[PDB]
Parts: structure tokens; C-alpha cells; sequence
């Protein structure tokens, strides 16, 4: 048969950082294939209290072992993301980066993959990486704002404050994530989204 | 290397049924992996008219020789979707089901894969199928209403009206598409969307 996943309803749970949430797609399969839904405007604008608006849809394709990240978008005017593995396995990372939040300079990690096929919501001001576990993995992400290289700003993945555990012993970063700043120097340059303008 | 794919700017352009368009993602590749953009508000609001509606997000896992289809929701209050292959192959088509309009009855098949990585647009009225080419593939869809099943509704994948050109010699189909009415036998019981009404 495969490998034939669970069946599912649709769930919306908050993780430890307000403003992120975990949706468990309503998924079903059969002989044929698999069928969910991983994004629903209903069950999301009564949880989260806004219909998701979505501006730009991205795919990712990487190979294992690379890390991505922290990528983050200025506040005001923010950028929301919904992020799900559509193919193969990530240890998805989120960063609360809103100084002043209770949570600021924490991270939780979530498995994404292609067999419970679950979704990370992340609110304005939260950071966002991830690492590929699979040979090679394919993120799916919708996002409520376009692109704009003025806006979108990133900390370094092994910054020590937050001492992400990524599942690699040998991270590969791109030129752009390893010349990035520790999360201290961003902060002290005033260039860290703030928890009160978030809100 | 594995298969590096082509570098893009994103297009939308019109299919041949007023209605459908095929959109080509702004893509880049590098040692690392792929990255795109396959919607943009911006690019599309401009070409189709208003910025897509995210009523649902889903996803379908198929195997080889799997024809689904063809699938429309009632109009009003007609449903719109956004269709990508985001890993295998399949061979997507479109059917006008819009009695009226010029290109009633008539179809158009996509290559939808994991190398170019093109979408299409349909608007309401439209009916949609696939055939998975891959041993497995993997549609993501992004849809303007939410699932109800008072308005989803289909005719026979080999309707002999449309006889579509299926690339596989033992189409697998569900008991459900095996059962759907012919594309007249639809229309002749007032089953199907008017084009002055999509209009």
C-alpha cells in the first residue's frame, strides 16, 4: 500500500508563542490517493479572528541538512505566513522576535512533513526558518503581503541567545543567513520588530 | 546536479476558454534548491480582474493512471480555483461546462508538474480533471469557496462529447466519477451553469 496516513479532522491549536498556531488538516485517503484540506477560511477567521488575506503563495525546494532563516518582515506593515511541507520533511522554526513579548528570543519547532501534513500560522513580527530532514523538502507557503527587499530582514540561524537544536551536524546556510546579524545586534540597532506595535 | 529547472518571470496568460488562465511562476534555482512564486496579487488582480479569494486551501495525493474529474460547483454561488502540481506529473484539463458560451463542450489539457511548476486559473462554470502521469502526484489547490456538497457536482470523465485524450490506457476512476452523468444527459436536466450568468 505505501505509507497511508491518518485520517483527520481539522484542528487549530495555539503553540507556546501567542499569535502562532498549528492547524492539523481534515485529511482522508483511500486506494487512489489522499485528499485534505489544509486551509480553511471558517474554521481559521473564528481562530485566528481575520480571514488569512492571502498576497503571495511560494514554493521552496531544499536539500537536506540546508538551514533557512530567520527571516522576518519590518512592523509596520507586517507580513503574515501559513507554512506546510508539501513533500518530504522540515523542522520548522519559529522565532518571537517582538521585543517586549513575554516570549521574546524563544523558538519552538514543529515537524512538517508529508504524512500528518500539518500548517504553522505565524503572526507579524514572529521569525521564521527551517531546516530539511528529507533528502530533499518542499515548502508551501501563502503569505498576507508581497515581497518588498526593503522590509524583509533575517537574524543568524545559529545565533546563541536562541540556540536552535537543528537537526544537522553540518548546517548549510546561504551567504545571506550566515552574514546575518545575532539576534543582540539587531536588537541593538533598533532593528527588531516591537511586541506593543504587533499588537 | 539532479534535474536543475529553468529560471522565470511570472506570466498569465489567457488558455482558450475566456476564463482560464495559465500562470507561469517567477522561479530561481541555485546549489541549495528552488524557489518561486507561484501566485502574486499584484500580477494577478491586474490579469483576471480582482485578487483570488481563499476560501480553502487543499491538497490531493494520486497514483499513476488515476483520472479524477470533471468537477464543478453550481453557479450561483460558483467556485474559482488555482491549481499547481507541486511534486510528480499530471495532466490537468479543463472543461467548458457553461452553456452558451462559444467554447461550451469543449476542453484543454496543462502539463502540471514539479519542473516547470505552472498553474492554472479557472473561473466559475469551469469543470476541472487530472490525470496523474507520475507514479504518484501531488495537485495543491487554492479555491474561491468553501467545500459544500449541495453545489459540487460532476459529468463523466469519458464523455464522449468531451472525449478527452487521457494519457493512460486503464483510466482508474472513483465510483463517483464512474457514476456521473454524461455531459448532455447533464444538460438536459438543467444541471449545468449558463454563461450569461458566470458573465
Amino acid at each position: 500500500s505505501g505509507l497511508v496516513p491518518r485520517g483527520s479532522h481539522m484542528r487549530l491549536r495555539p503553540l507556546g508563542i501567542e499569535g502562532v498556531w498549528e492547524i492539523t488538516p481534515e485529511q482522508r485517503a483511500d486506494p487512489r490517493g489522499v485528499f485534505l484540506d489544509w486551509y480553511h477560511v471558517d474554521r481559521f477567521a473564528e481562530a485566528i479572528g481575520r480571514p488569512l488575506r492571502l498576497a503571495q503563495a511560494n514554493l521552496s525546494v531544499s536539500v537536506r541538512g540546508v538551514v533557512r532563516g530567520i527571516h522576518f518582515v519590518d512592523v509596520p506593515p507586517g507580513q503574515a505566513k501559513y507554512v506546510t511541507c508539501v513533500r518530504g520533511a522540515v523542522f520548522d522554526v519559529v522565532v518571537d522576535l517582538r521585543v517586549g513579548s513575554p516570549t521574546y528570543g524563544c523558538w519552538e519547532g514543529t515537524r512538517l512533513d508529508d504524512v500528518s501534513r500539518r500548517a504553522v500560522y505565524l503572526s507579524e513580527g514572529i521569525g521564521h526558518g527551517f531546516c530539511a530532514i528529507s533528502d530533499e523538502a518542499t515548502l508551501c507557503y501563502l503569505s498576507s503581503g508581497t515581497y518588498d527587499p526593503a522590509t524583509e530582514h533575517g537574524v543568524h540561524p545559529l545565533d546563541p541567545e536562541l540556540a536552535i537544536d537543528w537537526p544537522t551536524g553540518t548546517p548549510l546556510l546561504s551567504p545571506r543567513d550566515q552574514d546575518a546579524l545575532l539576534l543582540a545586534e539587531a536588537r541593538d540597532a533598533g532593528l527588531l520588530p516591537t511586541y506593543a506595535t504587533c499588537q
